[PDB]
């Protein structure tokens, strides 16, 4: 008897990857160079090993959050929903802008999966809990919830958010962005949230779910703005001009 979750297990070579990522990020971001990447890995590991993979708390990720403190310029923030690919292409071109995944902690975990088990220091490479079918307080989900919150709370001025214009729900209130990030934007620092609806033929800023988004934001005393992005590759090459 070995317990089986419904989600894929920890990515192969996850320890070696996270550590390699930390080392590489520090090499290219000179302002992080003093960071001890072996301590960063140990803290990451410390959050979830020896714990039941359903009994994880934000507080578990505190030692890692502290070591990975990085308050990027808050007026340069890009949020996204169900359109991670393009959001990242954008910040590769508009290199001063930052997504969560361009921050050290987000850079480390992007596209990865991980979990441990109760009482032992073993990483589970065969299965990890699905957030839907098994339990929502797993290592991955709790990680992303914690860093998202700090990231969205730090934001200031005009905050931008990309949305996928092809989806049935362009703004999906049951998602990290619509349920976590949007409710963490601070009225003191944030003047405006500007949505960028990415087309994949007509004004999608009229959409019912965008109006929902506007309603949410309006109730936080934050101004709202929406812009259609008809030609994706054309927008990429028109940001700097
Ligand atoms: C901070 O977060 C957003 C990016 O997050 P977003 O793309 O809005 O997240 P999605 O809901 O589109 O997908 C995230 C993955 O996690 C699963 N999931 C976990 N918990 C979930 C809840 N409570 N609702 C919905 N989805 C949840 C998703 O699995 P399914 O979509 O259910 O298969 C999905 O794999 C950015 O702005 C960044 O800055
Ligand atoms: C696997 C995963 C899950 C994410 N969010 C899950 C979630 C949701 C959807 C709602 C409420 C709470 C949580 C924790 C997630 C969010 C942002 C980014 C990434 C990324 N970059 O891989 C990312 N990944």
């Amino acid at each position: 008897w070995r317990q089986q979750w419904s989600g894929p297990g920890t990515t192969k070579r996850f320890p070696e990857t996270v550590l390699a990522r930390c080392v590489k990020y520090t090499e290219i971001h000179p302002e992080m160079r003093h960071v001890d990447c072996q301590s960063v890995w140990d803290a990451f590991k410390g959050a979830f090993i020896s714990k039941h993979p359903c009994d994880i708390t934000e507080e578990d990720y505190q030692p890692l959050m502290k070591l990975g403190t990085q308050t990027v310029p808050c007026n340069k923030i890009l949020l996204w929903s169900r359109i991670k690919d393009l959001a990242h292409q954008f910040t590769q071109v508009q290199r001063d802008m930052f997504t969560l995944e361009d921050t050290l902690l987000g850079y480390l975990a992007d596209d990865l999966t991980w979990c441990g088990e109760f009482a032992t220091s073993k990483i589970n490479y065969q299965s990890c809990p699905d957030w839907r079918k098994d339990c929502s307080n797993n290592p991955v989900s709790v990680f992303w919830k914690t860093v998202s919150r700090r990231f969205a709370e730090a934001a200031c001025d005009v905050v931008h958010v990309m949305l996928d214009g092809s989806r049935s729900k362009i703004f999906d209130k049951d998602s990290t962005f619509g349920s976590v990030q949007v409710h963490n934007l601070q009225p003191e620092k944030v003047q405006t949230l500007e949505a960028w609806v990415i087309h994949g033929s007509r004004d999608l800023c009229q959409d019912p779910t965008i109006k929902e988004l506007e309603s949410i934001i309006s109730k936080r005393n934050i101004q709202f703005s929406c812009k259609n992005i008809y030609r994706p590759d054309k927008f990429l090459q028109c940001v700097k001009n």
